[PDB]
């Protein structure tokens, strides 16, 4: 049978209830005072206190920030994103944030695939919340699959989620609605962010972008007032079709084909005035450089359910943070 959850309602007013898979039955708990706490008989789902900060909408543009680590495309492998933060001394053992001032950059895919999506959610809300307390951040960047689930796109999700849906009788869209606590979350999120010369996204930037003039601020702003919006509509729009589609920040691999270019990344480059691109979504065995190391592919293969590495941004240096806990100088 299944443990998962919770699922938080969070209403415009009153308290919000936590809804809970306990061995293969719902759970039902009138949230007090901020705290998530879990029923009896429910093994040991994650725990919360709710935060209204880290709701609140936060600047896509960073500058002097001296430490950065990225990783994407957890895919729900909990067990596998512990591991790596712990071997690579970014929390400490009982999970809790240990990188001070630093910024962590989640570019995106923390859902579908794997069988631990709400142990990710919790653990990266919990995880935003301390980074702000200890003068850091979290940025939790929205991937193809956040906008696939948040949209109604269904067809990567687990099926041992189909317990949560039945006893609560929600599609798996609505589960991260906006009347939900983590739907509130995840929308309040960015899409693409700039932190000093590194640009990060979860799939890439197309020479598309250029053409249509867009800016970070306006396309963050339009992938959160349509993240819901149904795909005729989305299709309807040229823009949003953009964003939204195959060419666009979310989905584009153009990065990755054997045909992509030094000289087009540079014009790119150029036009966001930045070093470096950070980008997930198309899996690799390891992080690892691109062009120079003008792109940084962090999809390590954490879906897969076995490892998973990161990208340090430290000294003036990029490194790569094995699963064993050792590090290897990019640049
Ligand atoms: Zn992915
Ligand atoms: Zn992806």
């Amino acid at each position: 049978t299944e443990f998962d959850g919770p699922y938080v309602i969070t209403p415009i007013s009153g308290q919000s209830t936590a809804y809970w898979i306990c061995d293969n039955r719902l759970k039902t708990t009138s949230i007090e005072k901020l705290q998530v706490n879990r029923p009896e008989h429910c093994g040991d789902l994650p725990e919360t206190k709710l935060s209204s900060e880290i709701k609140q909408i936060m600047p896509d543009t960073y500058l002097g920030i001296k430490k950065v680590v990225a990783l994407s495309d957890v895919h729900g492998q909990y067990d596998v994103l512990l591991t790596l933060l712990k071997k690579q001394k970014i929390i400490d053992s009982d999970g809790n944030w240990a990188f001070g001032e630093g910024h962590m950059v989640m570019t995106g895919d923390m859902f579908d695939r794997g069988h631990q999506v709400n142990e990710v959610l919790w653990f990266m809300y919990q995880l935003d919340q301390q980074a702000r307390d200890a003068g850091g951040m979290v940025h939790l960047l929205m991937g193809n699959h956040e906008q696939m689930v948040l949209g109604g796109d269904l067809r990567y999700v687990h099926q041992r989620y189909d317990i949560a849906t039945t006893l609560i009788n929600r599609p798996y869209n609505k589960l991260y609605g906006a009347d939900t606590e983590i739907g509130q979350w995840l929308r309040s999120k960015n899409t693409i962010i700039k932190i000093n010369d590194v640009l990060y996204m979860h799939g890439g930037i197309s020479s598309e972008w250029i053409s249509r003039e867009l800016t970070l601020d306006k396309a963050n702003a339009l992938y959160r007032a349509n993240v819901d919006a149904s795909k005729k509509s989305l299709k309807a729009d040229d823009l949003l079709n953009f964003l939204f589609f195959g060419n666009g920040p979310t989905w584009y691999r153009g990065y990755f084909s054997e045909t992509f270019t030094e000289a087009e990344l540079d014009t790119i480059l150029q036009h966001f005035n930045v070093n470096h691109i950070v980008v997930g979504h198309t899996s690799q065995e390891r992080v690892l450089g691109l062009f120079h190391n003008k792109v940084i592919a962090v999809d390590s293969s954490i879906k897969v359910g076995k490892s998973g590495e990161l990208l340090l941004l430290e000294n003036n240096r990029l490194i790569r943070g094995l699963y064993d806990g050792t590090r290897e100088t990019l640049q």
